[PDB]
């Protein structure tokens, strides 16, 4: 039984590795110590930014629309990974794209977390970070965007996560039998229950100085839903200013 | 081979559940008993429409205005005594007196409703739900049919249960389950966060030994049992959300204090 554990949980990690181009080993050296990134912090510091990082309206609006098309990047990654978790492309299809559909958006902020500190976040790549102070101070309803966010990540970066233990918290977030619209959740439950398993023994080898470190991770997804609804809110408010047809297609 | 380290999780197991029977009236295997039929002496009058609510109060405000509000006054008065209950209960969690005063009213404040209506689902079953100590039984169909904004308030709770009641947890679980509610240390405003977490990661300890013990045939319940705490937030700001609706269409209708206080800031 370990043993099929194991091997799941070495199968998810390198499976996270090769379908996520920044890891969080990377994004922690980064935000520590080596070749720094432009630190984008000022209106002026922004503008520079523009032309020193790289591969419509006013400036916050601006910010925003590029975290959209990140997500929209990210998704396929996370779509990929999917793929990779035993079981899941044998689920039904209309199950798996539920799967994905409700669990995109908690993904994106489980990860996001590891792009940033109480301070600032790494965009494009980790080129970039711009500082939380900054953010706060974009003009009502977009400075209460990634404010949320950082105090979230605060919370859920103090358990000192690594890679191989977010590569299955990923994948049980994924496997939420709980979606509105799944078919047959005998199945995906099924499979969450042998992650969520793999993720325990995971948790237990890897910290085995963080007493119920599980039960703080799982208490966890209450926050990201809260995150996740919160989001959407501010998407309804933002949803009224000025007002290309194929780009807001694309999202 | 029983270790001396799990005997203090057994021992502050039984220590929780004697204050929870201690605590609450209504345990589950009564509410339990009353709906399922060892009963004889313990069956409960039903209420699924108008007449059958007219003739229900005899054995079951201060005066009388309209159903729905009749009855929503009813819940109110009902969750101040469990509020009472539970702070109740509260104390006697080891530790929970000792921690800062400010912080014990914090945890009291949220964790009130998620502990309600986890065990308010004790007493439902897909179709309706006890009250009056289980003297009643309201059907899901004439709460759901109730006057506009109030037949939505249930609705959302029995969904819940359904689901919550599916893991069939008995007293001795719900017990540390409830103190684990309690000693939250994500809670807002918490001044001393980290004496409130060594707490609750024992009563972890505690309800992950009681679980694989009480359902060694369960697989995972523990962590099944955590992600439910989810559902509770969403049914507690579903239903926030709900009382300023009524704070606004009903103007001459009164709210107790306390709960008034509870609600505030939240
Ligand atoms: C962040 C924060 C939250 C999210 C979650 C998103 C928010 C819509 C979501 O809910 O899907 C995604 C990113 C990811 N976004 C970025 O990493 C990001 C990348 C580039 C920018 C730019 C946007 C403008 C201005 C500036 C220079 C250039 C052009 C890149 C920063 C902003 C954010
Ligand atoms: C239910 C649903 C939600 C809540 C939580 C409430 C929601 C506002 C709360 O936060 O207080 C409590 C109960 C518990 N309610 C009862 O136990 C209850 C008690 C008495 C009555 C009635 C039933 C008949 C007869 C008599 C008057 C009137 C009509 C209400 C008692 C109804 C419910």
């Amino acid at each position: 039984e370990s043993a099929d554990l194991r091997a799941l949980a070495k199968h998810l990690y390198d499976s996270y590795i090769k379908s996520f181009p920044l890891t969080k080993a990377k994004a922690r050296a980064i935000l520590t110590g080596d070749k720094s990134p432009f630190v984008i912090y000022d209106m002026n510091s922004l503008m520079m930014g523009e032309d020193k990082i790289k591969f419509s309206k006013e400036v916050a609006i601006r910010i925003f629309q590029g975290c959209q098309f990140r997500s929209v990047e990210a998704v396929q990654e996370i779509t990929e990974y999917a793929k990779s978790i035993p079981g899941f492309v044998n689920l039904d299809l209309n199950d798996q794209v539920t799967l994905l559909k409700y669990g995109v958006h908690e993904i994106i902020y489980t990860m996001l977390a590891s792009l940033m500190n109480k301070d600032g976040v790494l965009i494009s790549e980790g080129q970039g970070f711009m500082t939380r102070e900054f953010l706060k101070s974009l003009r009502k309803p977009f400075g209460d965007f990634m404010e949320p966010k950082f105090e979230f990540a605060v919370k859920f970066n103090a358990l000192e996560l690594d890679d191989s233990d977010l590569a299955i918290f990923i994948a049980v977030i994924i496997l939420s039998g709980d979606r509105p619209g799944l078919l047959n959740v005998k199945p995906i439950e099924d499979i969450q229950d042998n992650l969520l398993q793999a993720l325990e023994l995971q948790l237990k080898l890897n910290h085995p100085e963080s007493s119920q470190l599980f039960a703080k991770l799982l208490q966890k997804m209450t926050d990201l839903r809260q995150i996740v609804t919160e989001h959407v809110q501010l998407l309804q408010v933002i949803k009224k200013t000025e007002t290309h047809p194929l780009l807001q297609e694309i999202y």
